[PDB]
């Protein structure tokens, strides 16, 4: 799993 | 699964 | 499945 | 597990 | 385990 | 175990 | 065990 | 055991 | 045992 | 109820 | 009820 | 209830 | 209750 | 209760 | 109760 | 009770 | 009770 | 009771 | 009075 | 009075 | 009065 | 009066 | 009166 | 009156 | 009156 | 009156 | 009156 | 003079 | 003079 | 003169 | 003159 | 003149 | 003249 | 003139 | 003139 | 003139 | 030369 | 030359 | 030359 | 030359 | 030459 | 030459 | 030459 | 030459 | 030459 | 190949 | 290859 | 390779 | 290799 | 190799 | 090798 | 080798 | 070898 | 060898 948030 | 949101 | 929305 | 936050 | 905080 | 604090 | 404090 | 204090 | 105090 | 707006 | 507007 | 706003 | 704001 | 602020 | 501030 | 301040 | 100050 | 001061 | 424009 | 603009 | 701007 | 700014 | 700034 | 600054 | 400074 | 300085 | 200095 | 464009 | 742009 | 930009 | 920037 | 910077 | 810096 | 430094 | 240093 | 040193 | 696009 | 993009 | 970006 | 970045 | 960084 | 660092 | 360090 | 150290 | 030490 | 979409 | 997205 | 993201 | 992050 | 972090 | 930390 | 610590 | 401590 | 202590 990969999550990216900005 | 891939999701992209902006 | 592919969905694109703008 | 890797988490990065700034 | 490694944790870094600043 | 290693801990560093400043 | 090693501890350093200043 | 070694202790140093100043 | 060694102790030093000043 | 569901509402979506953009 | 369903409404769609664009 | 769920609300999302950006 | 959960609230998230950025 | 949990609150986080930065 | 736990509080952390920096 | 525990308090830490620096 | 324990207090430490420097 | 124990007190230490320097 | 109601006005709607898009 | 209510006004909404996006 | 309420105003919201983003 | 309440004002919030970020 | 309450003011908060960061 | 209370003021806090860091 | 109470003042604290570090 | 109480004053403390270090 | 009490004064302490070191 | 008034001009409006969208 | 007034100008508005988004 | 007033200017606002975001 | 007033200027505000963030 | 007043200037504030952070 | 007043200047404050931290 | 007053100057304070720490 | 007053000067204080520690 | 007064001078104090330790 | 002038070009405008939206 | 002038270019503007948003 | 002038360039502005946000 | 002038450059500004934040 | 002048450089400022924070 | 002048340099300032904190 | 002048140097200051703390 | 002048040097000061504490 | 002058030297002072304590 | 060139593609443009808005 | 060049890609641009906003 | 060059990548730019904001 | 050069990487810049803020 | 050069690394800079703040 | 050079390392600097504060 | 040179090391400096305060 | 040189060592200095205070 | 030289040693100095106070
Ligand atoms: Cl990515
Ligand atoms: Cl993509
Ligand atoms: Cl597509
Ligand atoms: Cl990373
Ligand atoms: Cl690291
Ligand atoms: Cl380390
Ligand atoms: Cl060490
Ligand atoms: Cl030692
Ligand atoms: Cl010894
Ligand atoms: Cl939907
Ligand atoms: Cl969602
Ligand atoms: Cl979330
Ligand atoms: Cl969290
Ligand atoms: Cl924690
Ligand atoms: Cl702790
Ligand atoms: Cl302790
Ligand atoms: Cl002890
Ligand atoms: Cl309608
Ligand atoms: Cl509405
Ligand atoms: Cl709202
Ligand atoms: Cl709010
Ligand atoms: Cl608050
Ligand atoms: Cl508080
Ligand atoms: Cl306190
Ligand atoms: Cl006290
Ligand atoms: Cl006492
Ligand atoms: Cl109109
Ligand atoms: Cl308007
Ligand atoms: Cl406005
Ligand atoms: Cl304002
Ligand atoms: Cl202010
Ligand atoms: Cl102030
Ligand atoms: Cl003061
Ligand atoms: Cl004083
Ligand atoms: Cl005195
Ligand atoms: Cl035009
Ligand atoms: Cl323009
Ligand atoms: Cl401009
Ligand atoms: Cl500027
Ligand atoms: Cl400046
Ligand atoms: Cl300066
Ligand atoms: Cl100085
Ligand atoms: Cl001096
Ligand atoms: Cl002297
Ligand atoms: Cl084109
Ligand atoms: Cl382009
Ligand atoms: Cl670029
Ligand atoms: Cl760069
Ligand atoms: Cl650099
Ligand atoms: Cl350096
Ligand atoms: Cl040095
Ligand atoms: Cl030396
Ligand atoms: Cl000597």
């Amino acid at each position: 799993l990969f999550k990216f948030f900005k």
